[PDB]
């Protein structure tokens, strides 16, 4: 199985978590292409300890809801897709981000 490319999108449009956004939920975005990445294969983050998952979608990308305040905690986080080849043999991409917190 061949890992694709995975890309983290801004932490929010200017890649900063402020004390509004920290309060609330926070839509963690990126896509996963190449390789053997597919529709449906799953996207880990761990952020400040905490494991959020999603799927990636139909056209190469994902979301995730997240907690502001974990956002806020933790500044540096990857995102992890584990693919499958079509013999089942599996592999992970990994994709890094990081932000800051106002
Ligand atoms: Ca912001
Ligand atoms: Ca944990
Ligand atoms: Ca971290
Ligand atoms: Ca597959
Ligand atoms: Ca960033
Ligand atoms: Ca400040
Ligand atoms: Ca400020």
């Amino acid at each position: 199985a061949t890992a694709g490319t995975v890309t983290v999108n801004a932490i929010t449009s200017d890649d900063v978590i402020n004390a509004s956004e920290a309060a609330g939920t926070v839509a963690v975005s990126g896509t996963a292409t190449g390789g053997d990445i597919a529709e449906g294969d799953t996207v880990t983050l761990e952020i400040n300890g905490e494991t959020y998952t999603t799927t990636v979608d139909a056209n190469g990308e994902w979301s995730v809801d997240v907690a502001g305040s974990d956002l806020a905690a933790d500044t540096a986080f990857d995102a992890v897709v584990t693919s499958s080849d079509a013999a089942g043999n599996t592999v992970d991409t990994t994709g890094s981000s990081t932000h800051t917190v106002d």
